[PDB]
């Protein structure tokens, strides 16, 4: 058996090496917030909690993770906070992201609403209320669902620990009915199966509205024809009455509004005239339409669809990161279940422990690079902080 310090030495050094990594990748993207006021949005509140829990990954739990790794005599209770600490700042990422995939929703359906409901204030009420519940859910081993009162007394008298105190090893003293079925089952992969959902419901709405917005455009379009080949002014009327329609359902910043009163303006004559039986009058006045269509409503088409667009794609973005995250924690949550399950199974050897152990640690370094390389709000934001101060 290889002497324990050697595979230490390689945990520890890559446990501190991810530390400094989530330090500064997440301080910088604290920074970022404070700093750039397009970068002060309630989203970006839920991001800044998000950003302070891998901060604190690297300041107290990476550091909590290799005390607890040497099995140090403690009183168990205090071990408990060693090892459950973690689980606290996972449990308030989970409600962070939750909140953001609950954030773009509420933005992609009501946007008329959004600002009124999504509020800043309200957001920093949700972060501290999913901080405090973090807390519980967290440290609920702390309350009495642990293996205190039934310690290992064969490896504590090996390591010479005093009274009430327990050699620090995780699954020593946290039990894994609580990690599988509580922290994984109920805490984190139902929140994760919620926010797949969600994110589904964003990518529904955004493709049924881009569906919506070139129907309308189609209809203006297609049925206009039909009035050029129109032969009684009835014909002309049962068309002008579906562009009147689609025209005030379309209806639901400043220009957009004026072309709008002159599109169903414009149908309003034609449709007058179509009722005098005027019908190549009422086609003369109907052409008239695509002289406000080009110059208003073929503008509006393309700003509707680039704000769909680019809510598509940050909500994409946004999804990476709870795809990460559940690509780094799910393995350590894996290795569980089968710890717990199959008991005739062979634990997961130490060196696969320990490499999930730091896998799930990575997770709180890459989020700033995601960042970086998808939203230009925050990578133009990180150069401008880089080429000015560091
Ligand atoms: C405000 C923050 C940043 C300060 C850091 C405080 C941390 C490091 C403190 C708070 C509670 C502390 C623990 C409380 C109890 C015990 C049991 C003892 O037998 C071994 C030490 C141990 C396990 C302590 C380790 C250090 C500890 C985790
Ligand atoms: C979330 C994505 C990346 C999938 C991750 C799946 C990983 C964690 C799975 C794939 C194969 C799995 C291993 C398959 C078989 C064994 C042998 C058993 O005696 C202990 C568990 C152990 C060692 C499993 C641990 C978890 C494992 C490594
Ligand atoms: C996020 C998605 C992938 C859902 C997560 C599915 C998880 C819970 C699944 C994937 C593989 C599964 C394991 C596959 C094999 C075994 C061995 C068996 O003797 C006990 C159950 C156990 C240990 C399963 C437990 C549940 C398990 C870990
Ligand atoms: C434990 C170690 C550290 C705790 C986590 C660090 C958290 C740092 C907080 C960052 C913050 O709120 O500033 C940005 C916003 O104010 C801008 O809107
Ligand atoms: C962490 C606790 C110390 C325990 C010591 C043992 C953890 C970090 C908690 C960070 C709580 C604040 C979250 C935050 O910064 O978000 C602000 C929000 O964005 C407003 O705009
Ligand atoms: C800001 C703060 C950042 C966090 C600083 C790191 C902290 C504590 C974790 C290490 C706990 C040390 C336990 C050592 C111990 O008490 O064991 C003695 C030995 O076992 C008897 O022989
Ligand atoms: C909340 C929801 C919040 C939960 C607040 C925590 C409620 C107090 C729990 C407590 O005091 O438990 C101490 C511990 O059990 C001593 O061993
Ligand atoms: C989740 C989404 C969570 C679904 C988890 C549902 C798993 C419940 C089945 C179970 O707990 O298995 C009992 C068996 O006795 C074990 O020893
Ligand atoms: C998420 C769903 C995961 C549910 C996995 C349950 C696995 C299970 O039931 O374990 C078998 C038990 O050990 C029988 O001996
Ligand atoms: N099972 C487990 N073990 C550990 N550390 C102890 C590694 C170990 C496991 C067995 C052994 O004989 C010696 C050492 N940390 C752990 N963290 C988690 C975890 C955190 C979040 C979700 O799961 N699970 N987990
Ligand atoms: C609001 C921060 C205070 C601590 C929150 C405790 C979290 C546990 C309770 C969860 C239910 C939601 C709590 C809402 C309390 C405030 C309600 C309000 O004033 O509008
Ligand atoms: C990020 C890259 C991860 C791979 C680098 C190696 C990381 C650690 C793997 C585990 C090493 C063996 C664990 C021994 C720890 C111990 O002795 O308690
Ligand atoms: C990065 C610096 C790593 C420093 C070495 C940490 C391991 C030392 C040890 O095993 O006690
Ligand atoms: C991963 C880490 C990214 C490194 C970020 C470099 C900028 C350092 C300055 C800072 O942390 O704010
Ligand atoms: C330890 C972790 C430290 C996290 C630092 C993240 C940086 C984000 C801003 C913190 C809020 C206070 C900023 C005020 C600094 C002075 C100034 O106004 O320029
Ligand atoms: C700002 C403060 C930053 C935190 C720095 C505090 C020191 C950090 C951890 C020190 C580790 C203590 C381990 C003691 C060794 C146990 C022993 O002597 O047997
Ligand atoms: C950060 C300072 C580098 C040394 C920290 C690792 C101490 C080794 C150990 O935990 O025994
Ligand atoms: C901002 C400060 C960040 C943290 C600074 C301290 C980092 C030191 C690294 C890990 C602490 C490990 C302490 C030693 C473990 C207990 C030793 C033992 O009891 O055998
Ligand atoms: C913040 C600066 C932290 C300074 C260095 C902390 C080094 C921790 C050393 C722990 C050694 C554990 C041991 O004695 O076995
Ligand atoms: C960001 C800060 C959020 C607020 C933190 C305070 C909320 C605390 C919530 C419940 C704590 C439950 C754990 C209590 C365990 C006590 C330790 C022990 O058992 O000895
Ligand atoms: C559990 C995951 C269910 C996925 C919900 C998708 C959203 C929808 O209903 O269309
Ligand atoms: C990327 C590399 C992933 C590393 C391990 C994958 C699982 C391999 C099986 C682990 C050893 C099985 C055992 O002996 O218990
Ligand atoms: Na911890």
């Amino acid at each position: 058996g290889a002497p324990p310090i050697m595979g230490s030495s390689v945990y520890i050094t890559v446990e501190l090496a991810i530390a400094v990594l989530a330090i500064l990748g997440n301080v910088l993207v604290c920074w970022a917030v404070w700093l750039n006021s397009n970068l002060q949005n309630v989203t970006n509140y839920f991001v800044v909690s998000l950003a302070a829990a891998d901060i604190a990954v690297g300041v107290l739990a990476i550091p909590f993770a290799i005390t607890i790794s040497t099995g140090f005599c403690a009183a168990c209770h205090g071990c408990l906070f060693i090892a459950c600490f973690v689980l606290v700042l996972t449990q308030s990422s989970i409600f962070s992201l939750l909140a953001i995939a609950i954030d773009r929703y509420i933005a992609i359906r009501i946007p008329l609403r959004y600002n009124g409901l999504v509020t800043g204030t309200r957001a920093k009420g949700i972060i501290a209320i999913c901080w405090v519940l973090s807390f519980a859910i967290g440290l609920t081993p702390m309350l009495g669902w642990n293996n205190c009162g039934q310690p290992k007394e064969g490896k504590n008298h090996s390591q010479g620990c005093g009274e009430g105190q327990v050699a620090c090893l995780f699954e020593d003293v946290v039990p894994m009915n609580y990690m599988v079925y509580f922290n994984f089952f109920a805490c984190v992969l139902v929140p994760l199966l919620l926010m797949l959902g969600v994110y589904l419901r964003i990518f529904l709405a955004a493709r049924r509205q881009l569906a919506d917005l070139e129907d309308n455009w189609e209809t203006l379009n297609d049925n206009l024809k039909v009035i050029e080949k129109a032969d009684n002014a009835a014909q002309v009327k049962d068309a002008l009455t579906k562009m009147r329609a689609a025209a005030l359902d379309a209806q639901k910043m400043k220009d957009f509004r004026h072309g709008f009163d002159i599109l169903v303006g414009q149908i309003d004559d034609a449709l007058k005239l179509a009722n005098e039986g005027k019908v190549k009058e009422a086609q003369a006045a109907a052409e008239q339409l695509k002289t406000t269509r080009n110059a208003y409503i073929q503008k509006y088409l393309e700003r509707a669809r680039s704000t769909l667009q680019k809510e598509v794609h940050a909500a994409k973005s946004l999804a990476i990161i709870v795809g990460l995250f559940a690509l780094c924690w799910l393995p350590l949550h894996i290795i569980n279940c089968f710890t717990f399950f199959c008991p005739d199974c062979s634990h997961a050897p130490l060196w696969l422990m320990y490499l999930a152990i730091v896998l799930s640690h990575t997770n709180s370094v890459v989020n700033p690079f995601i960042y970086a390389y998808r939203i230009r709000e925050f990578r133009q934001t990180f150069r401008k902080i880089i080429r000015s101060h560091v």
